[PDB]
C-alpha cells in the first residue's frame, strides 16, 4: 500500500525488515502514519525521558518539522515530574540508540524528523520513531551516557 512504498522511497530503515516476511508484516501493520495532499509523511513519535521513566506521544510529527519546535511547545509548561524544573527547551538534548552497536547519536534540535530517519544507523521500531530526551548538563545525562560511545549526526 501507499505508506510502506512512501517509507522505502525515503530510504528509511525499519527494524522488522532490516525472504520479505518483515515487509509483509509491516505492510499488514501500516494498512497512524499519514500522507499529506503533497505526498509528505507525518509519523507518530515517542519522546522517552529515561531520568523519570516518563514519555510523551506526538500523534502527528511532520517529517519536515524540527525537534526544537515540538520541544518548545511541549515544555512550555513544566511537567509535574520535572522536580528540579530543569527541562527547558534550550537545555534539552535528543538522542537515539544504535542498539546493534551499543552507540548513541545526538540529534541537533534544529534537525527535521526526516533528516534523522534517513541516518544510516536509525532503525524505526513498530512504525513509531522514538527518541531519548534529557537535560544536557544534568546528573542523569552524565550517568546515562557513561561508558557509551556518543556521536552527533550531521
Amino acid at each position: 500500500e501507499a505508506l510502506l512504498q512512501a517509507i522505502k522511497a525515503r530510504n528509511i530503515r525499519l527494524s522488522e525488515a532490516a525472504e520479505g516476511l518483515g515487509e509483509l508484516f509491516l505492510d499488514g501493520l501500516s494498512t497512524r502514519l499519514s500522507l499529506d495532499g503533497q505526498g509528505r509523511l507525518s509519523w507518530p513519535v515517542l519522546f522517552l525521558y529515561p531520568e523519570y521513566a516518563q514519555s510523551d506521544f506526538i500523534s502527528a510529527f511532520h517529517e519536515d518539522s524540527r525537534f526544537i519546535d515540538h520541544l518548545m511547545v511541549m515544555f512550555g509548561e513544566t511537567p509535574s515530574w520535572d522536580l528540579e524544573q530543569k527541562y527547558c527547551p534550550d537545555n534539552l538534548e535528543v538522542y537515539f540508540e544504535d542498539e546493534d552497536r551499543a552507540e548513541l547519536y545526538r540529534v541537533p534540535a534544529k534537525s527535521t524528523l526526516l533528516q534523522v530517519l534517513q541516518h544510516q544507523r536509525y532503525f524505526v521500531k513498530a512504525l513509531t520513531p522514538a527518541f531519548l530526551v534529557c537535560v544536557g548538563s544534568s546528573p542523569f545525562c552524565k550517568n546515562f551516557l557513561r561508558g557509551r560511545k556518543v556521536y552527533q549526526i550531521r
